[PDB]
């Protein structure tokens, strides 16, 4: 099954990797000082997104704890200001480590994060995401506020064409965008992220 088939390794010191994370870095650098902190990342990637999605307090805590683990895996910490090259070093370590974990059947940070987001999207608790529950990632995060190709990204996430999404599909498309830079996932976050 495509949703469980992931590359064993990736390449990192290329223009697509660098530009993708640069656009995210600049967006998450709330105070614009050229350094990113875990405070800034959690504010944008967890506080604002869970508020927009009307997550419950338990869902929001869970989500935040997953975001913190994930970015601690990149070398982030509260109050620690990190410049873009060291941020990139961290993401290289994280992606390398996580792809090895996947191939060895060890739990990954990205899959746990997927679980937390999936639970929030699955408003009726059905165990799948239907098109009416789906959202444009670029729009809910604010980095591409004009993104409206929800149905196209939904269809591409739906690897088995069941007409709905499971958590493994959502996680596979997310990992495709951020670890392995799969061309099929390009555009997932709208025009604000190359
Ligand atoms: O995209 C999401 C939500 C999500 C969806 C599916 C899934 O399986 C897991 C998570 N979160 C996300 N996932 C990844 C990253 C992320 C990636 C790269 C990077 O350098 C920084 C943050 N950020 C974010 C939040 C965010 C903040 C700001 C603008 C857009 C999105
Ligand atoms: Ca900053
Ligand atoms: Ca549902
Ligand atoms: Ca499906």
């Amino acid at each position: 099954a495509s949703k469980y088939a992931v590359k064993l390794k990736t390449d990192f010191d290329n223009p697509r990797w660098i530009k993708r994370h640069k656009h995210m870095f600049d967006f998450l650098d709330i105070n614009g000082n050229g350094k990113i902190t875990l405070d800034e990342i959690v504010s944008k990637a967890s506080d604002d997104i869970c508020a927009k999605l009307e997550a419950t307090p338990e869902q929001t805590k869970r989500h935040q704890v997953c975001v913190e683990a994930f970015f601690r895996g990149c070398g982030m910490e509260y109050g620690k200001e990190i410049a873009f090259p060291q941020y990139l070093d961290g993401w290289k370590q994280l992606a390398t480590s996580e792809l090895k974990k996947w191939a060895r059947n060890e739990p990954t940070l990205i899959r746990e994060w997927g679980d937390a987001v999936f639970d929030i999207f699955d408003k009726d608790g059905s165990g799948t995401i239907t098109l009416d529950e789906w959202k444009a990632y670029g729009k809910i995060s604010g980095i591409s506020p004009s993104q409206e190709d929800c149905e196209a990204t939904f269809r591409h996430c739906d690897l088995d064409n069941s007409g709905d999404l499971d958590v493994d599909e959502m996680t596979r498309q997310h990992l495709g965008f951020w670890y392995t830079l799969d061309p099929e996932a390009d555009g997932l976050y709208g025009n604000g992220v190359p």
